[PDB]
């Protein structure tokens, strides 16, 4: 008997205000000039943003709005109030950004748990994290605010998900809001029921599952209140929740292989196991200096696979190109798509559609084994 | 396979937010034990903007806080701004404020001395003596930043060759890269690192060695760049070759989780492995909200035991005590030893001696056994 | 025929807030370590507040203690809402003070002014504007008009015959206020009744005429947000507001975040001092008091005094008399007035000189009946 | 016998430092958007600048490489290392001010002039801005190729009966390299390279210069300098940008501000009317005084001091220069052509009675006019 829990925080929370932020600034200055180096980082804390790095773009236009972009962002978010704790029409923005091959090891992982091809914890984590944030924007809980939190624990018994353990969902809200008559039956209803209907899994046994709505009381305040947050320090929500396996996504233009190759492991992986070649996979590729093409593809199926795994690597090799500059061509990466993927995870998403979520390699793959 | 781990210098600006944040959390410690701190650093050109929440009562420490940050800056190397940045007159603004569900995972294996994988412990073991080095004038034209790289070719699971090693160090303007820094870093530091491991049986007689493959390093540091705290994860634990339950260490007390129970469950692997009781173990703890003690603790020994899991797993129960408060009780974590942790990784380090990396749990495991 | 202007600004304006912030940074200090050597700097913009400077001091405590000083100076203004436009307890503070522990004179000239155009022997122009820009303040305050917000203010134009003032021509009140508040039948005639009549009451001018005087209430219509939004303030920025409002010559150096070592603080408080006795011992209806200092000697080189004409004693015997009752070392200075004391933040707003509302070392005539008796 | 002390610093003052970010920042948005509103205030302190305010312009480019500007300027001021407490290539650099696009007031303000020096400005600030910029351009032109940028001029002259008689003291403090001997290199250098070429300029007909007190770097060594150890903000040299003291201020400081702001534009407008007073003979020195009502372009007073000096009724004086200036803020505009990159040379050395640079309204175009109009 196992237990594996992830978290997810909605766009509110201050980490995740820092990566949208920085993947803003990314896409303000894409659709200019598709052609930006951009290393953008973020910092919040109480009443004030710093944004700082370097970018390479002649699109001078949209490097002069940066603060504007930031503003604006920051009331998307929903932060428009000092009685929610930050408002972004009235916060301090301060810039401060500069304007003027390689050995490695990147992963990427994909499991047959969830529709989304997501391992379960997470995948739960972030479908309830991304409806949270719906209920209150659409109006349906017109009581909430930005900042918030679930975690899920499944059960397992010898790899097989038994049990809905157990869900936190923390979020912010008015001060007047009773947490027992309203929060709790709210939250339970138009997040985690509708999140279990949308699911329909068809063996997780959620009859018992222990729900924890603000387990810690009144959530009042939030964002960078009392707080701080950075770039880049949520690495693991963005990714696998802890399932599978360094360097962070956001603010980084794709040239950055730290993002690029990520994302393209994700989808050979996805791929993968969408064409039934294995129940889950984890792809490694290798790089060296003074090569454009990995010098290593390793595939790990953990005994799940359907045909021999070298016959796997072989059809990644004849089907995909890894080299950094066709991962970027073959995933159209030179586009302003950044802000969204910024909260609610990189991977597995059911609510927009990502290059490196795309099932367009799998009949390839299948005539390639 | 081919497997690539990282690590940076001290002088890397991403370290040099750790070390500022971690030199904050120990100034505070060293005069108020029970200092909750929470505390994030940035860097960018010529600047440092040091943010979070303290609740202390050492508050002459936290008066001398910008302070701490020039000495620390100093000490790094960063004392001119013909090396990109100098602590002595670098802006500093400070702008600091004065259970739960978890899964955290620890790791070790008998691949080196100080039982890490191979590739993180060759890599922290050449970016510490390229700073030593440094330090002690035994190459007095080196500067802080600087970056290894180590990757091992592993057949069956054996690390068989040592494929590349990559080191790129900052250095004085006037250094001739082939005829100086290129047999000087292989003889003072790539070699002696070497000779100190004395792998059995690692094959490096055709090792492809590159001393800045990019060419000259000159400026170093923020200089046209930035960093944040918590920047390098996979460097400071397990180099990528084991999972992170995710969240960064540094400017973060002891009371929280995700640097205590890390350092728990790394010091448990340690003293398993120490026993003799596997080769390799990944240990996991679950904790639940409203319970003090795990709810689970969970041992993978990937086929390499010498005793029923289920033994090494009833063992651990009655050695140690995973309840939170005595986790900072028997690390005696309440105390200035942070600092040092900043680079060079939190996990196996031969040249500190750290509380969750002592092996004073091995008889009690073999008569617990 | 003469008209002359002179303004103040409420505690709630950009640079005030920031003068404000400098002197409660320095009193704080000032309260735990008298000798602490302080030049401290602010800067407001929207959302943040920005302290700088150079701090030697034993009060570690208190410099530990910044960041709240800074945030309960902002709520006392009035600054709690974005609705306002700031809010002191959730905007951005950061701090870039360079700290240490403990352990000859310069050329110059400073000069202060007095004449006895009202109770408090300043300019009325000046004085009429600080009375304006206090009162204004403290009816929002004390609830009487609740709906007011911090920021504000005030100009007062008086018209001149023969250096006789003879009209009050023109009186400008700008108040920050609530968005619902209707500006012509409830913030006119309350701003007329409630600030401008009770200040008129107040001074009771025995000749100036104010019967057709032009009253302005927000001539630029609403006044929502205020304070830095949308705005920038720094400290050291409002120095004509902060002495004579023009009337007089300065000396240059703005007051607030500098302990009493600088001279331009404490010259200039000094000067005022002795030109205030001077007038209230009936020397002179009007007089700028000059010192002069040179590098090496703690002593003043010169002290001149400019009667215009009005003086009742030969100047040179005013001067005499001065030097024999002042003793103008800087070092005497701090220790006559007094001045290693927290005493500076109510000086950050509503004027150094001439104040009503709170007692000042620098404004006390206590030194009329000593130059009554020297001279 | 009555003493009179006016200071000037260099470009390298923090507080200069600010002042010429602030209008270095105006001057690029001027001449990429000559309709630019721009209220820019810069604070600088050990290793960083904090430049914020609000800007409407079209000029998005050089809002853009404002940061550029920035690094720029600290570097032409001479600031391009750690050993000298600031180096503008790797200091610290935030933006923090609002951008936009394009979509009365009561006053009094004063100008004055004088016969004291050819620049027809107060001898003491006269005098100490000549002192500063000499001491900048001798670093600069490597005559004394170990200063740094850095440094303060005072100027105390002696008056008996309102005649300067004597140079009292000469303070000249100024940043330099570590090695440099105070006593025996510095104080003869400085001597020799800037108080007496300066004194040789200046030519005074009177004043009498033999027995002047010296004093260079009085308090020691001075080897890191700006911001440093320090902090500057804009607008805090207020009287060192006008008449040193020796003439009154209407208040408001002029850098980081567009011509807009009254008290700039209003306060350049009153020191052109005061010099052409003087210079055409009216009067040996003049304040010039104008008064402004909310809802009325054009002055509602414009009053004349000449302190007993006229050549003319100072009635017939105002009557004249009604004639002869339009004092609406948008005529000043205009006839001073003040929507132009020339505001950065403003920001050190003084806004009035400058030898170095020509200045719109330190020009003698309307001294015709007066004498035709008187
Ligand atoms: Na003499």
């Amino acid at each position: 008997g196992r237990l594996f829990t992830s978290e997810s925080v909605t766009e509110g929370h201050p980490d995740k205000i820092c990566d949208a932020i920085s993947d803003s600034v990314l896409d303000a200055l894409l659709a200019a000039d598709p052609r930006s180096r951009v290393a953008v980082e973020t910092l919040v804390t109480t009443g004030q943003v710093h944004v700082v790095g370097e970018v390479t773009t002649s699109a001078k236009e949209a490097f002069a709005d940066i603060t504007n972009t930031v503003r604006a962002r920051i009331l998307e978010i929903g932060y428009d109030s000092s009685d929610k704790g930050f408002d972004g029409a009235t916060c301090g923005v301060n810039i401060g950004i500069g304007a003027q091959g390689d050995q490695g090891l990147m992963f990427g992982y994909a499991i047959n748990a969830t529709p989304e091809l997501m391992p379960l914890p997470i995948a739960l984590a972030h479908r309830l994290s991304r409806r949270l944030t719906e209920v209150r924007k659409n109006g349906v809980l017109p009581y909430l605010r930005p900042d918030g939190k679930t975690q899920v624990t499944i059960a397992y018994e010898d790899n097989v998900p038994v049990r809905l353990d157990t869900v936190v969902i923390s979020t912010q809200h008015a001060a007047d809001i009773d947490l027992e008559k309203t929060l709790d039956p709210d939250i339970r209803e138009k997040v985690l029921n509708t999140v279990l209907d949308d699911l329909a899994h068809e063996t997780l046994d959620a009859s018992t599952v222990r729900v924890l709505v603000n387990p810690t009381g009144k959530f009042v305040l939030g964002g960078p209140m009392g707080d701080a947050g950075l770039t880049g320090r949520k690495i693991i929500v963005d990714t696998y929740g802890g399932w599978a396996r360094g360097g962070a996504f956001s603010g980084k233009d794709p040239s950055k292989v730290d993002r690029s190759a990520a994302y393209a492991m994700r989808w050979v992986a996805k791929n993968v196991v969408a064409a039934g070649l294995a129940e889950r996979v984890e792809v490694q590729v290798a790089y060296a200096i003074g090569k454009a093409a990995p010098v290593g593809l390793f595939v790990e199926t953990f005994g799940t696979e359907t045909e021999d795994p070298v016959k796997i690597e072989k059809a990644i090799g004849e089907v995909f190109d890894l080299r950094p500059g066709a991962i970027i061509r073959d995933l159209n990466l030179l586009r302003p798509i950044y802000a969204p993927t910024a909260a609610y995870g990189h991977f597995g998403r059911t609510d927009v559609e990502l290059p490196w979520e795309q099932l367009d390699k799998v009949d390839d793959l299948k005539r390639a084994i």
